[PDB]
């Protein structure tokens, strides 16, 4: 049982990332580093991204996560709010807490990767 299965699959995963982006580009601590994205390609490869980390299919063909930020000279602060805002979109999407933590704990390993790049 992956995380990515306990979150409820594909159909869980597809409406977690645009719900998550609706949060992040409403978050003030972090909405502003979108604002050249093209945002059907960011969930795509975020969609992949996360389905491979969590246990899903892995078709995830992008950038490691030091390149997909790299110049951007993220702060801590930044990924606590990635963080805040993907734990409120699960909680929303009625995962319950324990999954909640398992998979942020997942992804918290990525910050060492991102910040300061
Ligand atoms: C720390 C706060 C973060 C900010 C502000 C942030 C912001 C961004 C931005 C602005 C880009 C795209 C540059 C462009 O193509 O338009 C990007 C790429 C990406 N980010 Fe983040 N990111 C953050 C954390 C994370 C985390 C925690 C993850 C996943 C665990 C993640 C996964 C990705 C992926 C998969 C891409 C795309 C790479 C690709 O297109 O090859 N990011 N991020």
């Amino acid at each position: 049982q992956t995380i990515y299965e306990k979150l409820g699959g594909e159909n869980a995963m597809k409406a977690a990332v645009p719900l998550f982006y609706k949060k992040v580009l409403a978050d003030e601590r972090v909405k502003h580093f979108f604002k050249n994205t093209d945002m059907d390609h960011q969930t795509k490869q975020e969609t992949d991204f996360l389905t491979m980390l969590l246990g899903g299919p892995n078709h995830y063909k992008g950038k490691n996560m030091t390149e997909a930020h790299k110049g951007m000279n993220l702060q801590n602060l930044h990924f606590d709010a990635i963080i805040e805002n993907l734990a409120a979109t699960l909680k929303e999407l009625g995962v319950t807490d324990a999954v909640i933590n398992e998979a942020a704990k997942v992804i918290e390993h990525t910050r060492k990767d991102m910040l300061g790049k």
